[PDB]
């Protein structure tokens, strides 16, 4: 009620994991006496880089400019203009598309998972499609061979293979088939904004498939500019333009300290995932994700699907637990209203659609009053 | 051997670290109050009202670009390449095409003439900067759209980039209140700094609700977003500021008067003791406004001796920025610019910062007139 709640107690669906070391890290930074694209974000780029085991890694300033950038670096004809890539993302992976002024052709979402339909990837790539965008929706690992398979066979018609970015906001730390994400030949996009697993306060990281991908990037994250120039003299030149995508040793600072942390609370995400898993099957009116096991998800949140969903929406709350949507469906937007499509997955999911909290938050009492919540019915 | 002169430097008040801490004790690292709380004090020292703070004074551009109402045809935005890239870069990110304008030689910022002959029917903005901190005649620039407004329809909209003038007033008016969408640059090296961040300033209330959205996706932030209602009728990316840099910048606002001070009472002293030298010529400036100096600029001859001697006099001197049309990804844009060509290798700037001790703009000038 404006300044209260309901006596006492609320379980969030998102929070922010900040280091007790983090502000230590970020005094040293000031210590320095330069807030700028330092020798920490060289520091921690090589951390992420040892940990992913891909060293064509880029941090930027946020997972957004990640994608912009990502987007920039296609070299492909401007009558390529049609991206490809589902509504049930955040606003941010097709807002980046449209900033990049191409074509969203909307594709649909599978029920069993609530990513990306690969069936239906399959039938849309037409002569126009520049590239396509898979998000590994909540930590999910979208079906990366199915996916190169999928391409191979559209090569193989019309001359062109299109671009693959990854977008993968929730899905830090995750593998696919034993090898972790940002490793199958992909531009991948992670997010470190504050309520995403690693987080710098805000920052991103793009990793890079290709060397030459990896100048280019490096580049192009800073206007072009080299900044190991002469620049005092001129002496530099900007072969492809850019705008303030890097990222500055003030967030790597945070990020730097919150590695220390992230894979345990990594690891109780999946526990608590784990727990759900265990503790709500056979429940009536629930139904729950079907994931597969050659893969290695992060849960940024739980997803479920229930029935009378209101009436649910209104036990949680009661319940004092956080539920709902991580963002509207984007192509119900009236800024898009004219690339509507018909996506029959979808429909059959959206108002079914539910977050639950999961996160490394979450005491063993509450992972237990969520189950205990969701069980006694609604 | 030992000892330079540094060309720019970074201010960051020792408050600043304290009210970093009390942001990490709020545990929101997000957008939030703090970030309310530096607009309005921005606000208050503008005297404008309309203040959106955004990630960066490069994204404040993108963002004023993108809140630009005009059919796709007139692609055109007028700028001058004697600017920082971003200023430019900018046009192109928001898929415009540049057209360049001169430079007048006696203030280094954009020759407004050579502007009134460029604006066409393609005409969708144009870009003014306050280079180096000196204030654009921007009454003359009014009158020049005022004039083409009456004629055919349209006014193309002015962007004023204010990233080096911070503080800077003109005609007794602050930069922010003339009519103009403004943005203001608090990256690391400028007057004000939040480590990053930029300010976005509106003239009328329509394009400040506007630009409150769409610097973050469209996405109304008080809205029930967990039950997914709300609507993004014009979208975005995430250019707005977090709280994080915000309270830097309100540590920052507590110092930055007197260093803004130290700016132009080092440029005085430049004014008056580098008057009558063989070989520089000063640049002529207005009395109907203040400016800012982030850099000194002066013009000299013989510059590659001139430079060699500020080398060995340990003092940092030369260009911002290379001219922005000689980039090889607008070679395509190349025009002919006898303004800017005629001063471009006579160019120079020097330092006249807060940093600068007593002892220190003497050294600069000593080493000046001492001749080269």
């Amino acid at each position: 009620s404006g300044l209260v709640p309901r006596g006492s107690h609320m379980i969030p669906l998102f929070k922010v994991a900040v280091s007790p070391t983090a502000l230590d890290r970020v005094a040293e930074v000031f210590a320095s006496g330069y807030l700028g694209q330092g020798p920490r974000v060289a520091e921690f780029e090589s951390a992420l880089a040892a940990r992913l085991g891909n060293p064509r890694v880029v941090s930027v300033h946020s997972g957004t400019s990640g994608l912009c950038l990502a987007l920039r670096l296609l070299d492909a004809p401007e009558e390529r203009d049609e991206v490809l890539s589902t509504p049930l993302t955040f606003e941010a992976t097709n807002w980046a598309i449209l900033a990049d002024g191409r074509r969203i052709t909307w594709v649909d979402v599978d029920p069993a998972t609530l990513t990306m339909d690969l069936d239906d990837l399959e039938r849309k790539i037409s002569p126009a499609t520049r590239a396509i965008i898979v998000v590994h929706w909540t930590g999910y690992p979208v079906d990366l061979d199915r996916l190169a398979g999928i391409l191979d066979r559209a090569e193989r018609e019309h001359g062109f293979r299109p671009a693959v970015i990854e977008d993968c906001a929730h899905a830090w730390g995750a593998s696919y088939r034993g090898v972790p994400l940002g490793s199958h030949g992909n531009m991948c996009v992670f997010s470190f904004q504050a309520l995403k697993h690693l987080t710098c306060g805000d920052g991103g990281l793009l990793t890079l498939p290709g060397d030459e991908l990896h100048e280019r990037a490096m580049l192009r994250r800073f206007y072009g500019i080299d900044r190991t120039a002469d620049r005092l003299r001129g002496a530099y030149d900007v072969a492809e333009w850019g705008l303030k995508w890097h990222m500055t040793d003030l967030n790597a600072a945070i990020g730097l300290a919150n590695l220390e942390t992230v894979d345990e609370q990594l690891r109780l995400h999946r526990e608590n995932a784990a727990f759900y898993d265990k503790e709500l099957t056979g429940v009536p009116g629930l139904e729950l994700l079907q994931r597969s096991p050659d893969r290695e998800g992060s849960f940024y949140v739980y997803d479920v699907k229930v029935d009378d969903r209101p009436a649910f929406h209104r036990k949680m709350e009661a319940a004092g637990i956080m539920a709902g949507l991580v963002s509207r469906r984007n192509d119900e937007h009236s800024c898009v209203a004219h690339l509507r499509t018909s996506l029959p997955g979808l429909d059959s999911v959206y108002d079914r659609m539910v977050s639950l909290p999961v996160g490394w938050w979450l005491t063993e009492q509450d992972r237990e009053h969520v189950v205990a919540t969701i069980r006694s019915g609604w």
